[PDB]
């Protein structure tokens, strides 16, 4: 069946301890060491606060989890511990719990984030090259360490724009990649779901995060967020098919021997491919170079095996000034 084209044996070669997250025994820290200062975020699975570490008076972020199954939380914890220290991965600093209720908190490094809806309009052409390159560092790293993030989107990319610092967060949906394993397709967030999730191809791989990144990147260069704006999962595939065209979708489905639900097939219809330049207009013109569009094109492919890997993406000429700058 389908397999990743890179990093496919990472968890085969590492000790079982690295990936066997249910075997983790969590070493709980002192709940009292971290005080909540104010709320900064939330989602279906947590409430997030800026905090202080009372030992050293340093800022931190406190993610207070909503009731969660042991298996699920050990997965997030072990993935964070495995990736701690890697480029642009949020650092997990401690893990603590309330004694009475046993409510767990993950403690992270602090970032002064500006939400994307307010930050991304202010980014220059070069700023988008720079921040996407920094995000790619994180994704090549996690994929190289045998992990798929499975929820890449702007809400999970913290940026302190004054310091030009980026951290990829919220590993709640991340998993370890094992060849031929069939994963749950109910991952990512709708506007960023790959076609493989939307047609029920379960033997997907790191390439799923490259689709999500392409969706984010198309929203930034075209100033059209979200770029594929579906209402439900079926409509999400329709929004894609109206852009990339149904010919390529049919080639993909035939390659992997997938049949669409008859309902879905009828909704998707038949559509011509819409060239990327048709998305160009006066709000976005300052961002839409031929290098940007080439790079985007090589991420947004139906066939997950055709997409650029994160390592290839980093070497695309679109980023050549960011690389030159970073050589020093
Ligand atoms: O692991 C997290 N999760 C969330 C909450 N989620 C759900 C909303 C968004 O998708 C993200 N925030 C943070 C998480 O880690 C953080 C580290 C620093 C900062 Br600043 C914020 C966070």
């Amino acid at each position: 069946s389908s397999k990743a084209r890179v990093y496919a044996d990472v968890n085969v070669l590492r000790p079982k301890e690295y990936w066997d997250y249910e075997a983790l025994t969590v070493q709980w820290g002192e709940q009292d060491d971290y005080e909540v200062v104010r709320k900064v975020g939330r989602g279906k699975y947590s409430e997030v606060f800026e905090g202080i570490n009372v030992n050293n008076n340093e800022k931190c972020i406190i993610k207070i989890l909503k009731p969660v199954k042991k298996k699920k939380i050990k997965r997030e914890i072990k993935i964070l511990q495995n990736l701690c220290g890697g480029p642009n991965i949020v650092k997990l600093l401690d893990i603590v719990r309330d004694q009475h209720s046993k409510t767990p908190s993950l403690i992270f490094e602090y970032v002064n984030n500006t939400d994307f809806k307010v930050l991304y309009p202010t980014l220059t052409d070069y700023d988008i090259r720079y921040y996407i390159y920094e995000l790619l560092k994180a994704l090549d790293y996690c994929h190289s360490q045998g992990i798929m993030h499975r929820d890449v989107k702007p809400h999970n990319v913290m940026i302190d724009h004054e310091l030009r610092k980026l951290r990829l967060i919220d590993w709640g949906l991340a998993e370890f990649y094992h060849p031929g394993k069939e994963y749950n397709v109910r991952v990512a967030s709708r506007y960023f779901k790959g076609p493989e999730l939307l047609v029920d191809l379960q033997d997907y791989d790191y390439s799923l995060d490259m689709w999500s990144l392409g969706c984010m990147f198309a929203g930034m260069i075209f100033r059209k967020e979200p770029f594929f704006y579906g209402h439900d999962n079926h409509d999400q595939l329709v929004k894609i098919a109206k852009v990339l065209g149904t010919d390529g979708l049919n080639v993909y489905l035939n390659k992997y021997r997938i049949e669409l639900d008859p309902q879905l097939e009828a909704l998707v219809g038949r559509h011509s491919r819409k060239p990327w330049l048709k998305f160009m207009n006066a709000d976005n013109q300052h961002l839409v170079s031929p290098e940007a569009i080439d790079f985007l094109d090589k991420l947004l492919r139906y066939d997950h095996q055709e997409r650029l890997t994160a390592l290839e993406a980093m070497t695309h000429p679109y980023f050549q000034q960011v690389r030159a700058a970073e050589n020093s």
